[PDB]
């Protein structure tokens, strides 16, 4: 009569890496890294994005004639923009604090256009000026949301205009200053030399003077237009005054909604979907702590790591080979009912089994360790990504270094944690079998002999009741002791 | 006669968490996280703070008439400032590079005030200007550290003034420029149109021109005052020149004491206690390495972590179940001297005893582990807190991201380290008791029988000396060899 | 006959550290921290650095007459600059966006000077101006790369000049503006009052006006010169227009070679040596994953840490004390050909031995462990170092805190890794010894007699062949069953 102690084997081919060994085959393993996406630009939480197309943010806000589909935009989840958009400032020039405006737009999620300075209030000036650089069907035209003020007859009176913010929320207002190319242009347009543009609010006070100089021709013109912006608080007034060279606004943008959005640089087009995490390469759907798709993401994206594989072992070391022997020379292939167990062979018959308590304890411990690895990762809405001008390179380098350093730290953490946990799991699984063997030996004592392969041979003829007794942990030594002596 | 080996149990209810199990009761534990404070603001290292009250930094430095209690301030340890102070710039305007000034103030103490340009030197101008914005007792007044120069009679000559820094340290100087509301006011005050203000040092060169424009009324006025500041090096000269619109300084601030300080944003007052660490919610008096009261802190203080429980296990599991059995069926409450020990039952009596060597070894190891975890964290004077303007949102976001990332990293590190160390300790203890059992078994050999519960049964008569020898490592096996053979 | 199981010992003094113990003497160790340099400034990958001597970047680019040895420089790997260079701006003044220019130079490895505006083209002005501040041999002189335009006769016509970038790469152009002291100087030099300097490209539009004011004398002059720089893209035109106070450029710097570089702040001199990693104190020659020489490296260098000692244990603990005993009493000094082995004393002499499979497995495990710890850290060209102005203190503090936090995190990670792995390996060796002893005991069974010191005493007479069979896992129990049963 024999009883053996051993573990379970199967036909798995998964491998994990420990700190002491490489490419160790295991019976059960879990991949905790997702590497797949659907390659589609999709709607986030049921709200479609704002597809700018070939239009920049400045072109959309200023009302470029080639972005006329954006004159009334609904609520959006994020903004899709191209790397080098073609339809921006049709009239050459510059935009002050452009990156700050984009950062502000990264948390807006909806706008409302309000007419604040109607084009017909300027009864002493000409408000029908246009340039060929913003042409529409071969005729001169200008930005849709702005007004160009020009002399009426041969006079340019002082132009004054004010607006009191009764809309109900904060407002964004954009104005501009025109820089001519020569004195003749200035005289033709405004009749005066030495002009100014003054803008004033409760917390803003700005005065500007045009610069007249010859410049290289961009879009055919040597002139430039410089645009500025401000945020008007509730129940506040904005004042305008100019003796020339003022591109006054006609509309203001009220911030209706507010939340978590972003500007993502892609060249794609929207297609029907419904997602939660969006990447400039596609959409994601998983539950694992890490991925390796793209650093700059938007949504419920778990964590970006610079690693190609992260597999956690939750099963046995797969040694296939097994007068059935025990755990000295490998596991068993026919015991598909659990992790650890016993094998008995008496006159009635042979058969496998499983130790329920030890298997359940190991299962609970392994599951708790896996859930501790996965569950302790703090996740928040991080629409990372910022833009800097060409006069701010130290800031850009600082941001890049910060992101790369954090990425390296988390990659190192993931790798070392996975390796160390794999080694402890594989050691603990063998310690459990050793403890089972030790407990059986201690509760059996001298009525049995050891064959050295993990099995015990019985001096006393053991029936299935005795097998259940030893497996159950209730063995009465002073019953067969007298009988076991005689045959020993 | 019997000897048994087992561990020690008590009535503790403390609970620790491991990477494999939750809610595990232990005999001893150590808390390394501070979660309490005083609720009070008081002195740091014997030096009281500077309580601004309803005053701002600019209001204190410029001499707001409502802040006259701060005309002479002794040495301070830190500055207490409200979130939205009421008494700042009584005359509406702006302050250039305000946040840089606050950052400089985060490392300065005392600020001895010296008179650089006496008010009576301006013999060719009028120095008694005032406004109803800064009104005392119903009469017009002005800032106490500045001079408002106006026309004497009907003339405003060129105003010139210089100072040489022969004080002994760096000096902070503030000057302003007036922006009127209309040309009539400019003519009434300064009699000229087309004025300028020029300030120059060996490293500075600034020229300003007034701006005349209608503006929304703040504090009843449509005019503004713009202030700028500079740091004057030792043995350096500052030159002033103005045809009009100059607010000259009368006093300069000398940096007397330099050190580690900060600005605390609180709405509370100062009470009479003393501490070596201060948080906006209260003071921390502790020696523990961590705390979770508040991120922003001033003084030498423990690190901050976003956790609610950090407990180190320093003792065995509390399994209280107890012919007395051994370690296999749980611990003993009869052991009141050590962690691992013995129990003997001879014919002269019985009782409990402790093994001093193993207990001392395990105690030293656990103390080393605790001190290694605690002492491998470096803390210094960390003044978390900085101010940013409206047009610096990207920098504020960068600062917030950096702080949050580092705090998250350290919280993760502390939690995982505590979990792993707790699991290691719980395995250390049972390894130690098993080692003691195996040592005694090897020393005793075939003179005894193993009962399967951690107890031995002797084949001879173990008196007090015999049992003491077993407890000492000096068991003389050959003495009782032949005797034990007969009984077997 | 008698066979014992033990481990190897020697006369090593090296001590490693664990989390439970300190100063543990081990047989073999491995230091993964580098602490030595050569105290020399050397050539990086065979390319010598650019030695500025006592000059600054501004003095070299502007053409300081005291920096005439740098009028034509070859390729370089990095730039060596003093903390406080003596020869910078000989004429007192400032330099707009100086730190940005230095950061740009941190990624440029060569320049090619191109003559864009020849000095003889100004046929309507005088181009022979100089000052005694930039004096050569007692005569007035000026910057070598700049032209000082001055009235010819009694006239200063409008000065116009343009350049089209057909060189083949981006070009760096520097111009300047002169600020006189009094009006008499302005009339003497330029004949006009109310002048302007206009500079314009496709993306740049700048206009400046001279400031005339009395200022403290620096280098004997109250006048100043303000310098600005720009980057001209390929096939782009720059325009200069001025009615006075223009310091025109004569040369343009074309970016010939690009790469990863930096600026080293040192007071030393280049020596005749090569290197691959360079620190301000000296070069580093190592193949290790850590160092503590200097953080401001330039090149492919190991990671910096504030650790003073990082030693991994690769061998066994040193317990040097041993008829012959086994592994309980201590280590063996005689055994030299392995880690775990035997000792046999039969009738044909005596001697030690060394198990092969166990030593091979342990050696492979430790090798994989050290390789995993070392080859997990990413090292690339990370030449660090940035400059900030006196009005950018918040940015400087931000950068410093970022670097300090990252380095503290990495130091913690390295220390924890080494401290935990040392415990793991020191327990691994003991487990291996015990497993070998248990395997021998299990395959020997009842024919032997354990003595409690790690040694098995035989019953039947066993020759060298039988012991060799025992050591090779082929001992036949049935062969000696009859003889063993008799003596037992
Ligand atoms: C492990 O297996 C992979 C293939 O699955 C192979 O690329 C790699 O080199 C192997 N590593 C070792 C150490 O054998
Ligand atoms: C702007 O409108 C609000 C509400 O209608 C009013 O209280 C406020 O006085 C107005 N502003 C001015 C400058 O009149
Ligand atoms: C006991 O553990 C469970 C998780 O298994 C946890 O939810 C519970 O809070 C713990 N008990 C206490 C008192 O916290
Ligand atoms: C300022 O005073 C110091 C001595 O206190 C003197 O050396 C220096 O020349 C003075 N400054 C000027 C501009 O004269
Ligand atoms: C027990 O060991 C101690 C060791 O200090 C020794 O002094 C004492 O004599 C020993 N007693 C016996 C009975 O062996
Ligand atoms: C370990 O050795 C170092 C010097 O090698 C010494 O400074 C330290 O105090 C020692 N520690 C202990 C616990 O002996
Ligand atoms: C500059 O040179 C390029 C190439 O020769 C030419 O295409 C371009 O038109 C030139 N610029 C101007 C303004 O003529
Ligand atoms: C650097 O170290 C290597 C050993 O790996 C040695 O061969 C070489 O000569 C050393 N070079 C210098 C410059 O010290
Ligand atoms: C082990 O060595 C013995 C010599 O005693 C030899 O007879 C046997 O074949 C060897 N076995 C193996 C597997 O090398």
């Amino acid at each position: 009569d024999q009883i053996c102690i051993g573990y379970h084997a199967n036909n798995s081919t998964e491998t994990v890496d420990t700190i002491l060994e490489r490419n160790v085959t295991v019976t059960h393993a879990k991949d905790i890294l997702e590497k797949t996406h659907n390659g589609k630009l999709c709607k986030l939480n049921g709200i479609p994005p704002l597809e700018l197309g070939d239009c920049s943010i400045a072109g959309w806000l200023l009302g470029n004639p080639e972005c006329d589909r954006l004159l009334s935009v609904p609520e959006w989840s994020y903004i899709m923009e191209k790397e080098n958009p073609r339809d921006g400032l049709c009239y050459p020039g510059s935009f002050n604090d452009y990156e700050e405006l984009k950062h502000l737009l990264s948390s807006v999620k909806h706008f409302e256009k309000v007419k604040i300075l109607p084009k017909d209030r300027w009864t002493q000036h000409t408000t029908t000026g246009g340039s060929m650089a913003c042409a529409v069907s071969g005729n001169p035209s200008f930005f849709r949301n702005m007004v160009w003020l020009t002399k009426k007859g041969s006079n340019y009176p002082v132009a004054k205009g004010s607006y009191n913010n009764t809309s109900g929320e904060q407002m964004l207002i954009i104005w501009g200053v025109h820089h001519p190319n020569d004195e003749t242009e200035q005289r033709t347009l405004y009749q005066n030399v030495g002009t100014y543009v003054s803008v004033g609010t409760s917390t803003l006070n700005k005065r500007s003077t045009p610069d007249i100089a010859t410049r290289p021709k961009v879009n055919g013109l040597g002139s430039r237009m410089e645009f500025s912006w401000t945020l008007l608080d509730m129940w506040d007034t904005i004042n305008f005054e100019s003796t020339g060279n003022l591109i006054a606004p006609e509309y203001g943008f009220k911030i209706s909604k507010r939340g978590s959005s972003g500007i993502m640089k892609t060249e794609g087009t929207l297609e029907n979907c419904e997602t939660k995490c969006q990447t400039p390469l596609g959409a994601i759907n998983t539950t694992l702590p890490f991925h390796n798709v793209h650093p700059l993401t938007i949504g419920e994206c778990p964590k970006y790591v610079k690693s190609e594989k992260l597999v956690l072992a939750t099963g046995l070391r797969n040694v296939p080979q097994i007068a059935i022997a025990g755990f000295i020379e490998g596991g068993w292939q026919g015991m598909v009912d659990g992790w650890y167990g016993y094998h008995h062979s008496n006159d009635q018959g042979s058969g496998y089994a499983a130790d329920k308590e030890s298997t359940q304890k190991a299962f609970d411990g392994i599951t708790n360790k896996v859930n501790s690895v996965i569950e302790k990762m703090n996740t928040q809405f991080e629409a990372v990504g910022k833009e800097f001008s060409n006069l701010e390179r130290r800031l850009e380098n600082l941001n890049k270094k910060m992101e790369d350093g954090f990425l390296d730290v988390w990659t190192y953490n993931a790798e070392l944690l996975v390796l160390m946990e794999n080694e402890r799991t594989l050691d603990f699984h063998d310690s459990n079998v050793k403890n089972l063997y030790d407990k059986v030996r201690m509760q059996l004592r001298d009525n049995v002999k050891e064959l050295g392969n993990g099995c015990f041979e019985f001096y006393h003829k053991c029936d299935d009741e005795c097998m259940n007794s030893v497996k159950n942990g209730t063995y009465d030594y002073p019953k067969y002791e007298e009988e076991s002596k005689l045959n020993r």
